[PDB]
């Protein structure tokens, strides 16, 4: 069965690794507006539409393919989404919308054993991201895969918070405080990112983007074999693989700045809980998407070996003083479409069995 | 000033405590042999170099978090050795090998006052222990801290007798009473658990670890200010805090197994010499390093708070019928590891002044 994956770190053998082309700014929406930076208001207010720069987008291409090229040097199989124009408007009988891009296979497309499940989604830029991968979807499934799509959520204004309060971080910090996020429970929406494996636990949290009845539908549809568990964080963001990135059987690496209020649950499980040190990404490099805190978004090839950012120094010592081989690869202006390492692929199959390590 | 510690005993205010993670079996080498009973020898010759058994590390782990989060309810404040993979092997130009752990803080760093003292060390798997925590040295030393490293050994086999005739633990203490012990006089070598710090005065011991030269470098380092004696035990187990373990002013805990050759200077000093009773542990239950009088290897918080093993009972009602407060944690899986509370422990900071209990 090509499709097999229980966790985030055994062997990995094939892997998905997103594209950069054709990428198009989502249009300035609530939801969008709740994901992002004041700092960046201005650049999809008025560039809303079009593509992201294309100086830009060529430098992305160029560090993605070298990712690709040291994952091959690795034994790592690498699949491609299909090439797309982002641009194109369609309308569904809820609203009407352009494309973001098929970067993140990681936002989307979630391996539990050995099956392959798209998420719902939440944007409405990104409610036909799914075409870019269904190529390579068939081919598992008619070589024995399993494959679910989630309910495809109608993305009415009625999921939405038209009034979210957001006009700063620090309003969206409270609100999710609160419990208060830009989507409401109107219907099951989620991005896949929200969710890191551990074997038998799955761990999700409630965020901007995925809501609580995308988090039970995963846990109805998985149980009895899958505990998929909700933990939550200080200063909540969405996607869980940049706040509490797992990346051994019982290691973990929680943010700093964002740390998680069951904590205990794993110190009482016997866990090592590492604290990454800070980034050193320069504040003046744009992320349109994401923090600086892409640093932590890493890849393990397996237990010892990481795929992290050829920059970030600091991570790179901790890894190495920790045993764990560092394997540099450079994709700063790729984390600008919002993501690292951990986001730009998702393991298709990885050489292990189904086990508990929450005892 | 953060670093201020002159006894054992007055009121603890910060303090290391070690780490479980990737410690590592030390390999089977003659001063390792020495260290350990009969029964492990096997253990030792088939798992040298790798990892302690995985399942057993992680109970540990969550037994020492829990002692820090009660030591930081009792008004303590915790720093812990950095993350590290004692399994690389190094090489000096006297030998080779793999390393142990940080667990044990109080093996390899004593405070006598201001300033923090590293030891020497004398096994070839603890050469580069100090790494572990030479982050949190630093920073008190930023902090006016007073810092020194003993003399490292060379740790060439002149330091270690060869042909120590080590076969049971009664060759060993019939040697060691001859004055016997695996470790010559070759160069200092000595761990900080075999000194017991009382004011101006410092009790130590010769054992297997710690040889005369070790103990008179430390004589002539501290001196005038500070008295280093040396007793002697029956039946001598190396680290003295789990055979003289001194929790008060004046007030001492000898093992009834190990009877102090010097008793009566303390008697004569109107000192108060306890016998705890016997401990209670499992003779299943492994115990790598150490004996099973772990259980009077006791932390004092204060005067009258003692923190105790949760499973010895009776060790925890002799405290109590002298108005101690027990403060019960449960470390059966940390003890394997070899040590206690005391061991698992540094004190850095205990508010009080330095006197004398000798009179």
């Amino acid at each position: 069965c090509p499709v097999s994956s229980y966790n985030e770190w055994d062997p990995l053998e094939e892997v998905i690794v997103g594209r950069a082309e054709n990428a198009c700014v989502p249009p300035f929406t609530i939801e969008v507006k709740a994901n992002t930076y004041e700092k960046y208001w201005p650049f999809y207010q008025k560039q809303g539409g079009h593509y992201f720069p294309k100086d830009h987008l060529k430098k992305a291409v160029a560090e993605i393919e070298e990712m690709c090229n040291i994952l091959k040097t690795e034994g790592v199989t690498v699949r491609r989404p299909d090439p797309i124009d982002w641009s194109l408007k369609y309308k569904t009988p809820d609203f009407e919308s352009t494309g973001l891009y098929s970067a993140m296979p990681r936002d989307i497309l979630i391996v539990v054993g050995n099956e392959i499940i798209e998420a719902p989604m939440a944007w409405r830029s990104r409610f036909f991201e799914y075409r870019a991968y269904r190529s390579i979807i068939k081919d598992y499934f008619h070589r024995g895969a399993k494959w679910t799509t989630a309910p495809k959520p109608t993305m009415a204004d009625e999921l939405y918070n038209q009034d979210y309060p957001i006009h700063s971080v620090e309003d969206r910090h409270k609100l999710a405080a609160q419990g208060k996020f830009v989507t409401t429970e109107f219907e099951p929406c989620f991005d896949a990112a929200d969710f890191i494996r551990a074997g038998r636990d799955i761990f999700a949290q409630r965020s901007q983007v995925t809501n609580y009845l995308g988090i039970e539908w995963m846990r109805r549809h998985l149980a009895p074999d899958y505990r998929v568990h909700i933990i939550s964080f200080k200063d909540p963001n969405p996607h869980i693989d940049a706040t509490f990135n797992i990346i051994g059987p019982g290691i973990v690496l929680s943010n700093p700045d964002r740390p998680c209020h069951q904590i205990d649950l794993f110190k009482k499980a016997g866990w090592t809980i590492i604290t990454p040190p800070t980034p050193i990404i320069p504040d003046d490099h744009p992320l349109w998407m994401s923090s600086k805190w892409l640093s932590m978004n890493v890849l393990m090839l397996d237990e010892k070996r990481v795929m992290v950012d050829a920059n970030e120094v600091p991570i790179q010592k901790m890894f190495e003083k920790l045993g764990i081989t560092t394997i540099k690869v450079n994709i700063r202006n790729a984390n600008s479409l919002g993501g690292g390492f951990h986001c730009w692929t998702c393991d298709v199959r990885r050489r292990g069995t189904l086990q508990s390590y929450l005892d």
